């Protein structure tokens, strides 16, 4: 072409904001149209402008996606596909794009070089329900609470439905957030809701008959939920050199972005989070932040403001399967175990893989190659569910499934990390997750009120069948404010190194090395710092620890330090309240 960029400004193109119309159709067909007339080295930008676009379900794709760590109901109703799509910008200008019922906003499906920049998501009717304690008396157990005025409700036989468009969704838990600071309630976590045995008072009062919990005073907010995640707001699958730049996404179905088998992955500005002090939500994405299942190549996630989630921040991880059946020397059957995580491809020819002992946790040193792998379906359209994996080295005889459990990690299909400069804060579990033998840089982050622990190096090859021994990972230069007001699965002190291990007496090998945790500032009302279990080589040097009262002492873990299986201990130039603390 003449032109370096082809640029279509889309209000040029019958697509206006603040018009209140469906883009979803427009944008849609106009997409597909500008595909199929640029070629593959041809540039694109696509750019709206100051305002509101809204989306409905109305004529959007219907994709069949399997994603991972989340819900596999299917179709899924996706606002924008950018798919087989290349060289492609999606830029704004302070622009709001709004989505309505249950949607998959944005979804980047094997596309290369793609930039999404300058541009925020949300949805009007958040399936998370805001409420606040009006009158909560504990004798009687009966507690009033006001929706918020966005939300729309019913109420059928005595139980309370949120609704939006097209759909209807009973909440069963919540998590309750302090009046004005939107911390997360001390001792909370995840609690029951009274959307059972309801009456209304008056619009937008409920009367919760059996409600009973002291936590719950007048004034606390309360986002009421269920385990739903069937969307994340941005899913990328199969990228290459993906960009997200001053990107925010204010709630999701599910996880804010999560992006798999994807290589190279940059993050300059990505929030999810509020719209500034004056935002009347105090909840986010109904699950993780961001989360990067199976990639490779290097991830940047810088500057970015993560708050009030209903999940973690970030996690990085892969996924063992579990080999079900050895058919010969070289080749077995192994299938994906987790109800979350399947249907999407695990390897190519080449790969790396190491195999691991799931009930000690222990790793054989031979590692192997795949040679071939075909996914095995009765039907054609079944989805991916179980693999038939052939190695070029053939398995000593002691990985058959019949003698232990075993798992397979996928040691090509690992990121290396720099997650640098980023506020994480009032958020339902852990701050951040790490599972990668890569190189892992974690610098000058703020932990402000994280509800668990800040950080959790985990693995686990029983339950979540999450990837993760590390062997390269620096903490250096954070702030941890009053971590743990609330206990999670694995939240044993603000850094916890605790991978899942049934068995751990015994265990011979260590499962994580090369840990290192240099100049750290943690501010704490409590004791447990560092829970470490099962690691060799584990470097503990120059951190300050500050001790405040803003909270009750209360974890039961009431050691500093806590460590299970660890050897390579470097523990100085440590101080707490600006005292040394030596091991010697
Ligand atoms: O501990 C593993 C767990 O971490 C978070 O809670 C995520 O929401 C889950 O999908 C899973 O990754």
């Amino acid at each position: 072409s003449e032109f370096n960029v082809k640029i279509y400004k889309l209000s040029a193109y019958g697509i206006k904001p603040n018009s209140g119309k469906n883009t979803t159709p427009l944008l849609t067909s106009l997409l597909k149209e500008i595909k199929s007339k640029t070629s593959d080295l041809d540039k694109v930008i696509i750019q709206f402008e100051k305002g509101r676009y809204d989306f409905y379900p109305e004529g959007a794709i219907k994709r069949e996606y399997y994603i991972s760590n989340h819900d596999q109901d299917n179709p899924k109703t996706v606002g924008i596909g950018i798919e087989k799509f290349n060289n492609i910008t999606l830029i704004g200008k302070g622009t709001d794009l709004m989505f309505h019922g249950r949607m998959l906003p944005l979804a980047l499906i094997e596309s290369s070089n793609v930039k999404i920049k300058d541009l925020n998501i949300d949805f009007e009717k958040p399936q998370i329900t805001q409420v606040k304690i009006i009158s909560n008396d504990t004798t009687a157990g009966n507690i009033v609470f006001e929706t918020a005025p966005w939300v729309k409700y019913k109420l059928k036989d005595s139980t309370f439905y949120n609704t939006g468009e097209g759909w209807e969704m009973q909440p069963t838990s919540g998590i309750a957030f302090e009046n004005g600071t939107k911390h997360i309630i001390f001792n909370s976590g995840d609690i029951g809701v009274g959307t059972k045995s309801v009456s209304e008072v008056s619009p937008g009062k409920i009367m919760a008959h059996h409600w009973k919990n002291k936590k719950l005073v007048p004034g606390t907010v309360i986002a009421m939920r269920s385990w739903q995640r069937p969307a994340p707001g941005i899913f990328v699958h199969k990228g290459k050199n993906i960009s997200f730049e001053n990107v925010k996404v204010h709630y999701a179905e599910g996880m804010g972005l999560l992006a798999q088998l994807t290589e190279n992955i940059y993050m300059d500005g990505f929030g999810v989070c509020l719209r500034g002090k004056n935002d009347p939500r105090y909840f986010t994405t109904q699950a993780d932040a961001t989360h990067f299942s199976g990639c490779k190549g290097e991830i940047v996630s810088k500057n970015g403001l993560y708050e009030g989630m209903m999940d973690d921040a970030i996690n990085i991880h892969g996924t063992y399967l579990k080999i079900t059946k050895k058919l010969d020397d070289h080749t077995v059957i192994a299938n994906y175990m987790h109800e979350q995580s399947y249907g999407f491809d695990w390897g190519n020819i080449r790969d790396t893989v190491q195999f691991i002992q799931s009930k000690t946790m222990e790793l054989w040193d031979a590692k192997n190659t795949i040679a071939s792998i075909k996914p095995i379906l009765r039907n054609s359209t079944d989805p991916i569910k179980e693999f038939r994996i052939e190695f070029t080295k053939a398995l000593d005889p002691v990985i058959d499934p019949s003698k232990q459990d075993i798992g397979i990690e996928n040691l090509s299909w690992t990121p290396s990390v720099v997650f640098t400069g980023n506020t994480i804060r009032n958020n339902r579990a852990r701050g951040a997750l790490f599972s990668t033998p890569k190189p892992t840089l974690v610098a000058n982050n703020l932990f402000d009120h994280t509800s668990g622990c800040a950080i959790l190096l985990c693995g686990d090859s029983n339950g979540w069948y999450e990837t993760g021994s590390c062997r390269d990972i620096t903490i250096r230069d954070n702030k941890f404010v009053n971590a743990l007001t609330s206990m999670y699965q694995f939240t044993s002190a603000i850094i916890s190194i605790y991978p899942e291990i049934p068995d751990l007496t015994n265990q011979k090998k260590y499962f994580h090395s090369g840990i290192r945790i240099l100049n750290n500032q943690f501010d704490t009302f409590d004791q447990p710092i560092l829970y470490a279990k099962s690691v060799d080589g584990l470097v503990f040097t120059g951190n300050k620890i500050q001790t405040n009262k803003e909270y009750p002492a209360f974890h039961s873990n009431k050691k500093r330090f806590l460590f299970e299986r660890v050897i390579g201990v470097d523990f100085s130039d440590n101080k707490v309240d600006g005292k040394p603390i030596e091991m010697l």
